[PDB]
């Protein structure tokens, strides 16, 4: 059954291509994405001359009403003598227009030292990084409308690679032939993971949870959770994000979570906070805590390097994505593949061309 695969090759590469191809280009240049913005938006990442920073819920207050038809969901909450505390917005009134949408605050002064609408259209200065970011994943499509496609080429382009693994395991034609053969089983075992962990940041609840929970048992979400609950169940919201800081403290006092709370999270639609511990340039430490909106009893915990083997190999996901499972190494790494990547999907959809150049 060798051919059969060959066939079976053609016409997977070829509906991957350019999806693929945008895809991880677009990723090469997120393989610096916190770095690139810093260079294009030196603003937000400003010195924050103080000592003593105010309490979480004083930097959100600020923000809501300052802003007095927005709301705060999610913060990163940083130690003083760095970067600017960044607040994330939403409108107050369903589906209002709002001029800006994320905040950046100075954590010793409630004073802005920036703001930012997210995703406008490839503007250099602000709206690059983000676009470049949200248009990767989801080709700027209308809503969960393409997230769900760039998840399915995902998912083809994963089986794509274990076909490409069994069937290699033991000019201008001329040259994009040479070239784009060239990869070999290394090669194919490069794409496997940036496939496989593609298919887990798009369609996490969907597709990767439920089959990794065939070969170990995958907890859903505190997210997943009270999506499916009857809704009067939810509760009213009582706590602010102080009040939950403070429960996070007590609680990672219990399960010795080391590290030191960066971000807090508020769900409107599920009535919970979180409270999640550790910096973005070491994503394998990072743990998270949830709590009751009401009782401010903790409703879940991913405390890293914790859980089951479907519930690491979840978090795993996302570091090796974006290379920083292996450092500066890796990041450099990924940054290389999505290059690669785009190559292939090139040289790939040219030798597709030139065969058809024979019937022209
Ligand atoms: C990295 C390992 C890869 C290897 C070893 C590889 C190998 C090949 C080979 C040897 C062909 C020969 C064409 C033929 O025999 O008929 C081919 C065709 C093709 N591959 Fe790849 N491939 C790789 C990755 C990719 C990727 C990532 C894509 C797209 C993203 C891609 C897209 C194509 C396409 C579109 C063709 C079309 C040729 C046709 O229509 O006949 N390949 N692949
Ligand atoms: C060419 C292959 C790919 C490469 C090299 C690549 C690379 C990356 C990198 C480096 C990141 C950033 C990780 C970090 O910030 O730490 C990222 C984010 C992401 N990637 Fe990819 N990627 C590729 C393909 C895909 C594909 C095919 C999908 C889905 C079909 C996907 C979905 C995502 C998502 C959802 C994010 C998160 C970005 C966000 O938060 O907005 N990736 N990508
Ligand atoms: C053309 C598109 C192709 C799509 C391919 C992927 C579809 C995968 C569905 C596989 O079937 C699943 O079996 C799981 C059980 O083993 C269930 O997971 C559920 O049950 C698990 C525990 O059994 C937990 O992971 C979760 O609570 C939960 O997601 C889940 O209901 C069900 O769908
Ligand atoms: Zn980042
Ligand atoms: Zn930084």
């Amino acid at each position: 059954m060798r051919p059969v695969l060959v066939l079976l090759h053609r016409y997977v590469g070829l509906a991957t291509a350019l999806f693929l191809f945008l895809a991880g280009l677009t990723g090469s240049l997120l393989a610096f994405h916190h770095e690139i913005d810093e260079w294009l938006n030196p603003g937000f990442y400003a010195v924050g001359e103080g000592g003593e920073r105010l309490s979480p819920g004083s930097l959100v207050q600020r923000v809501e009403s300052r802003y007095p038809r927005q709301l705060v969901w999610y913060m990163e909450y940083p130690e003083a003598g760095g970067h600017p505390a960044l607040l994330a917005t939403v409108p107050r009134e369903a589906g209002a227009k709002v001029e800006h949408d994320v905040f950046y605050l100075d954590p010793v002064s409630g004073e802005e030292v920036g703001k930012r609408l997210w995703a406008a259209c490839c503007f250099q200065p602000a709206n690059l990084v983000p676009w470049v970011l949200e248009f990767h994943h989801n080709l700027t499509l209308p809503g969960n409308w393409g997230l769900y496609l760039m998840g399915g080429v995902a998912m083809f382009w994963f089986l794509d690679c274990f076909v490409g693994a069994w069937l290699t395991l033991p000019n201008a034609y001329r040259f994009n032939f040479d070239l784009h053969r060239a990869g070999g089983l290394w090669l194919w075992l490069l794409l496997a993971p940036v496939a496989l962990s593609s298919v887990a940041l798009n369609l996490p609840s969907q597709v990767f949870k439920p089959l990794v929970s065939l070969f170990s048992p995958i907890e859903p979400s505190v997210y997943e959770a009270r999506g499916r609950l009857p809704r009067e169940q939810l509760g009213e919201t009582r706590l602010d994000y102080d009040r939950t800081f403070q429960l996070a403290s007590v609680e990672a006092a219990r399960l010795g979570i080391a590290e030191p709370i960066g971000e807090l999270y508020y769900s409107f639609e599920y009535n919970f906070f979180g409270a999640g511990f550790g910096d973005h340039d070491d994503p394998m430490g990072k743990s998270w805590l949830f709590f009751h909106g009401s009782d401010g009893r903790l409703l879940g915990q991913e405390v890293a390097g914790q859980g089951s083997w479907g519930e690491r190999f979840y978090r795993l996901q996302y570091p090796i994505h974006g290379g920083r499972i292996a450092g500066l190494p890796g990041r450099i790494a990924i940054a290389a593949l999505g290059l690669a990547i785009a190559g292939l999907s090139l040289t790939g959809v040219y030798i597709w061309w030139r065969k058809r150049r024979a019937r022209h």
